[PDB]
């Protein structure tokens, strides 16, 4: 099921790039095995630099469930969440994060070197408690491939 | 000019907590002495845990100016921005941050112990070169007192 929902987050990344909504990033939020939100980056569509895939998914999930905490939910991110997104995941109280590509994969095609210490376990003032899984094998291959496949199919930001 | 806009952010904090929109946090975004957005925390009003004051102000300012970078703007935060908000400030390309109260003043009334390494210069992966000013003297004292003053008017969320 991890592979199914991570692959859906990657699909979201491709769709968002395809329609010009934003960059190649997707996020899926699930309650057990029911998708509560499925989103991609909306920075260009919304004229909103906070509208990353993960933030968008968190907003949509909180609306869908009518509350500001998602402690029964897990999030799948096609790419390692940035410091803004990882902070949002902390505030939302999501209980588990599974992510596909390491941040360096996005850096390699032109995005900011902008990495969350709290996710990598090097934070001093910010310490995470949630369970974090970096995908391997086929999930990692798919997630990494996103950046080579979508290179110069969108406008960087 | 710094004292005027910091005071505006503090007044936003009181206004938001008084009408129930969210916690006692305010933020004002300015473009060469013209206010672009003046906002407070809307987590409760919006059912959105990402709707901190700073994030809300960035959303509003970017939509107003029809662009996703605010590189000619500065942001005044009644309180030291959290990891999520500092990440949003970084992504938005705001050129300067002035903040009133240290994060410990909010933590002292029960908010999350949740502090941005990149703001305090304590990260391995996340750096900032953003121009950052912690206010001092008069407006700093006032900003610090926001939390003791509003402790009773809202319930931690
Ligand atoms: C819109 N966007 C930009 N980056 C950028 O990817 C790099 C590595 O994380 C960082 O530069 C971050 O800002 C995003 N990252 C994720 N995980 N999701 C997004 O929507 C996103
Ligand atoms: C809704 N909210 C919660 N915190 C809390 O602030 C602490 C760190 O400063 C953290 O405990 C965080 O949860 C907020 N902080 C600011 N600056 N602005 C907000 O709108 C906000
Ligand atoms: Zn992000
Ligand atoms: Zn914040």
């Amino acid at each position: 099921s991890d592979h199914k929902f991570l692959t859906q987050a990657v699909e979201e990344a491709y769709k968002g790039v395809d329609c010009g909504d934003g960059g190649p990033f997707g996020a899926v939020i699930v309650h057990n095995n029911e998708v509560v939100a499925s989103c991609h980056n909306m920075v260009l569509k919304y004229t909103d630099p906070t509208a990353h895939a993960e933030v968008t998914a968190i907003r949509e999930a909180c609306k869908k469930l009518n509350k500001i905490e998602l402690s029964e939910c897990e999030i799948y991110a096609s790419c390692e969440p940035c410091p803004m997104c990882f902070g949002a995941i902390h505030l939302s109280r999501l209980k588990r994060l599974v992510y596909g590509a390491k941040a360096e994969a996005a850096i390699a095609i032109g995005f900011d070197d902008f990495i969350a210490d709290a996710l990598r376990g090097t934070g001093v003032y910010q310490k995470s408690s949630l369970e974090i899984k970096k995908a391997d094998g086929n999930g990692a291959a798919i997630a990494e491939q996103v950046f080579q496949n979508t290179k110069e199919k969108f406008r960087l930001y």
